[PDB]
């Protein structure tokens, strides 16, 4: 029953324990939701995140084994590699089905790993092995059917998200004196949000403070309440709150690269190619699929409200969320002012919002991504937007945008909200979109034309 650490973890919450990647551990038990476990190492005993470690008898211990990663995600991971960079992944839908993804001369080759009647694994029928590791080791020395050898495991660059800072049940409150406030973020577009350092861990964070005469208190507290319940890799994560006395604080993880809109407008388009844009759009759809299933609506989905972290990780800002049984409608009080270009027709006309109006906004966000941040509805005056949309006018396909991506945009922009796809359908559509050629290849066909 031994485990090995897959990522480094530094102790700071006094009941937590520091571990080093590759070190062995004995697990004693789990916390209330299984997300943390009490472990013993040669250095001590304490709580560590459960997914930062794995059984010594598990495939995850191998640097090249990335588990449940999709074909498209694999192409993103390997976009930063070289000839011979590779990884082994498993199908999320159908467990047990694995494939090798390998980079060679700027292209990624995908190979299904076959299993014989006696359980042996192989890519080439002439070379079968008892275990996955033996198969990889064999192809690490001779290509034997593959375009080239498997030489460089794709790095696992991102530590798994930890939903909070403690293994204990509800321990959100923290000491304001342990927070050093720094400069405001976003030039004020997000309100009173500042970069800060959480001394106790010398950890950089984002802090929203309830200064007098700004946000209404009930609103601020509801936001804090909602955020305690949100747990998804692509939604900004809450780390703590200071609600014992003013100024109230909401403290979250810090996204280092700012918002997606600015990132796309200022990026190196060589580095941030179509496979990277697809990777980011997919992450956003995953976050929205979660809100959809958890009965929340966003109402402000746009690239300026998506934040970018390391290795193109993208998280949707989750301030302002509203609780709404998925299928019901939320009505805004007349007079509410909305960002017209991202607002669905039923919202513009009747102030009605639902997860379907978020689907419409996602379509506009997808167009912003595909254009590297262009302002929507170019060549059109806002006063005529609703009228034009009613006549079935929709933005034109962005230069180089693959046809299937634009069709998804058009599905999101169906006039009747019930005709639009769900976020579950949208996420699944991205994952199955380029199965017989890469997005890179499709962009080519679109341009060459
Ligand atoms: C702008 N903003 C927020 O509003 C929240 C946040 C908070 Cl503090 C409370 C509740 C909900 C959210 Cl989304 C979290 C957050 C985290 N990271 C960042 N990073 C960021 C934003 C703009 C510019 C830069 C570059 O210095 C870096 N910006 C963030
Ligand atoms: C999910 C997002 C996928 C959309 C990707 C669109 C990529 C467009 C690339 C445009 C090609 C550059 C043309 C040019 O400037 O000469």
């Amino acid at each position: 029953n031994l485990f090995v650490a897959l990522y480094d973890f530094v102790a700071s919450g006094d009941n937590t324990l520091s571990i080093t990647k590759g070190e062995k551990l004995r697990v004693l038990g789990y916390n209330h939701n299984g997300e943390w476990c009490e472990a013993q190492t040669k250095n001590g005993q304490g709580w560590v995140p459960s997914n930062y470690i794995t059984p010594v008898n598990s495939l995850e211990k191998h640097s090249w084994y990335h588990g449940p990663v999709s074909r498209n995600a694999a192409e993103y991971l390997l976009s930063s590699g070289i000839n011979g960079s590779f990884l082994v992944r498993e199908s999320e839908s159908s467990p047990g089905q694995r494939s090798i993804s390998l980079r060679y001369e700027g292209r990624v080759y995908h190979y299904r790993i076959n299993t014989a009647s006696d359980g042996k694994l192989y890519v080439s029928s002439e070379s079968r092995f008892n275990t996955l590791a033996e198969l990889v080791h064999h192809h690490s020395t001779v290509a034997d059917g593959l375009i080239t050898t498997l030489h460089y495991p794709a790095p696992k660059r991102n530590k798994p998200t930890i939903y909070g800072v403690s293994p204990n049940y509800d321990k959100w409150e923290m000491e304001r004196t342990d927070i050093t406030m720094k400069h405001k973020l976003g030039g004020g577009q997000y309100g009173e949000v500042y970069e800060g350092v959480w001394k106790k861990y010398s950890l950089t964070v984002a802090v929203k403070t309830l200064k007098e005469d700004t946000m209404e208190v009930e609103e601020f507290l509801k936001e804090a309440a909602v955020m305690k319940e949100i747990k998804h890799p692509n939604l900004v994560q809450l780390l703590g709150v200071c609600t014992r006395e003013p100024p109230f604080y909401i403290i979250t993880e810090f996204m280092t690269y700012g918002n997606l809109l600015d990132y796309l407008r200022e990026c190196n388009r060589q580095e941030v190619s179509a496979v990277v844009l697809l990777y980011m759009a997919t992450q956003i759809s995953s976050a929205m699929e979660y809100l959809e299933k958890k009965n929340f609506i966003h109402r402000n989905l746009a690239a300026r409200n998506c934040l970018v972290g390391e290795n193109h990780l993208v998280k949707v800002a989750d301030f302002g969320l509203s609780r709404l049984m998925t299928g019901d409608t939320y009505t805004a009080h007349a007079g509410a002012k909305f960002p017209i270009k991202w607002t669905a027709p039923e919202s513009l006309a009747y102030n009605k919002f639902s997860i379907k109006s978020d689907v419409w906004a996602f379509g506009v966000l997808l167009w912003e991504i595909a254009t590297y941040g262009m302002s929507p509805y170019p060549g059109i005056d806002l006063s005529q937007v609703y009228e034009l949309l009613e006549k079935d006018y929709r933005m034109e396909r962005p230069e180089g945008c693959p046809e299937k991506v634009y069709e998804l945009m058009r599905a999101c922009w169906q006039w009747n909200p019930s005709d639009r796809p769900s976020f579950a359908e949208i996420h699944q559509a991205f994952e199955t979109m380029f199965q017989e050629s890469s997005i890179s290849d499709e962009v080519e066909k679109e341009l060459g034309k």
